[PDB]
DNA sequence: AATAGGAGAAGTAGGG
DNA sequence: TCCCTACTTCTCCTA
């Protein structure tokens, strides 16, 4: 399988959804999600997954949170905004 | 009202 | 026979 943060990474240096990811400062792993257009991107995560269910910005970032404890990315305060660690950018 | 944010509980997929 | 990993799903509270 393909973990959650690998797949977001390779949308981000894949250019592939510009309207619903970007990066806010590549040198420093930060990138922001789309408020208005997230769930397109949520909805690939899922159907790439194959989940019984339709995946959901809410479910994602549900996973994301889980890796406040490992460290493959953490949340920032601004709104839609997270980072990547030194580690996975490597 | 909207939107984002958070998390415990219990579950699935896949591998060993 | 059981546990680990990595989410997934549901529900409820919170800012």
């Amino acid at each position: 399988k393909i973990r959650l943060y690998q797949f977001l990474l390779d949308l981000l240096r894949s250019g592939d959804m510009k309207d619903s990811i970007w990066w806010v400062d590549k040198d420093k792993g930060t990138f922001q999600f789309s408020s208005k257009h997230k769930e397109a991107l949520a909805h690939r995560w899922g159907i790439q997954k194959g989940n019984r269910k339709k995946m959901t910005y809410q479910k994602m970032a549900r996973a994301l949170r889980n890796y406040g404890k490992t460290g493959e990315v953490k949340k920032v305060k601004k709104k839609l905004t997270y980072q990547f660690s030194g580690e996975v950018l490597g």
